[PDB]
């Protein structure tokens, strides 16, 4: 059944829980964000309101056929009205189209959910600055002191010297960037930037892309995979049996690829710097796994917590055992204690 951690108190709103049939009591959806693990179970059959950002009700209609009269977008930034319910959507800076909702409860209580998030300095001067939050659903996903990781900044630096150098000294190199959702769109257009070349894809990505709001996108993505020398490909596929068969595929109009697997968090984080990435190498194929997050590392989500100060903690990631459980609550009193909320 739909847990406690997808329901807002004193409204009749979930959020990003459209895979539990009716929600007996709910009046109106909220989703987040478009990834699988939060739209799960939208379809064209879907007959309640969505409420969402404008580029995530681009994706519902384009993607899903979310039929138009269910679809509610919101603006960024702007108190609006939802079934008598004063909220507010702000940039959660995790994939495009993503948010952060505040509600503001007819008794006075005020709660945050985070959705998914990348906690950042500039939140602490949004209208966030502006009242006090009791309580705040937390993206979980890195809440342990292991996960370190560089800013994208950093990240995106290596990948574009990287890709330069190998292309520079073989025009015969192809670059491979692997992907299986929206997110992390940086990193295969700063790539294609630095060469002069415009990202090629599937005709389905494609169309994702075009959803998003991208200024001039039209200059910098295209279906010709031949005229393109950064392919985007399933991240299934980037492997050295799914690139030397891509390879294959050209024509011999290269004899060398170069990939990058944008994961999350690896183990080697705990050691080794961004400046010291080595990739794996079989023949002419070489893999370069890079640490570019689209959530908060531990220290990240510190900050913005012991910032917010918030009365409650309810955590919506990683809450399936009871040894997750007890050790994020466990974090959440050190940050209390430490800060004096
Ligand atoms: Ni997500």
């Amino acid at each position: 059944t739909c847990p406690f951690y997808k329901k807002i108190p004193g409204t009749g709103f979930t959020v990003d829980a459209f895979q539990y049939g009716v929600v007996e009591g709910c009046t109106a959806y909220f989703l987040t964000h478009f990834h699988s693990d939060h739209y799960a179970g939208l379809s064209k059959h879907f007959t309640f309101p969505v409420y969402c950002s404008e580029i995530t009700g681009n994706l519902l209609k384009n993607k899903l056929h979310v039929q138009e009269q269910y679809i509610h977008p919101l603006p960024l930034d702007t108190e609006c009205i939802v079934n008598g319910v004063k909220v507010v959507l702000l940039d959660a800076n995790h994939c495009p189209g993503a948010v952060m909702i505040l509600f503001y409860l007819p008794n006075g209580t005020v709660i945050l959910h985070t959705g998914d998030f990348r906690a950042d300095p500039s939140m602490e001067r949004s209208l966030l600055a502006d009242q006090k939050v009791h309580m705040l659903y937390l993206d979980t996903t890195y809440c342990s002191p292991e996960y370190t990781f560089p800013s994208q900044q950093e990240v995106i630096r290596f990948a574009i010297n990287t890709a330069f150098e190998a292309v520079t000294l073989n025009p015969h190199a192809l670059v491979v960037c692997g992907t299986y959702s929206i997110g992390k769109e940086k990193v295969f257009l700063a790539i294609a930037d630095v060469l002069g070349s415009k990202v090629g894809m599937s005709q389905e990505k494609y169309k994702t892309l075009q959803c998003l709001n991208i200024p001039e996108i039209n200059s910098l993505i295209t279906t010709d995979m031949c005229s393109s020398l950064v392919h985007l490909l399933p991240m299934m596929q980037i492997n050295f049996k799914g690139l030397q068969s891509h390879l294959k595929k050209c024509g011999g109009k290269y004899n060398q690829i170069l990939a990058f697997r944008p994961t999350g968090w690896t183990h080697s984080n705990k050691f080794t710097r961004i400046a010291d990435v080595i990739p794996q190498t079989k023949g002419n194929i070489s893999i370069y796994g890079i640490p570019y997050s689209e959530h908060s590392s531990y220290l990240e989500m510190k900050r913005f917590v012991q910032w917010l100060k918030p009365q409650k903690i309810i955590p919506t990631v990683n809450v399936g055992t009871w040894k997750s459980r007890s050790t994020m609550e466990k974090y959440f009193r050190e940050w209390k204690l430490e800060a004096g909320y």
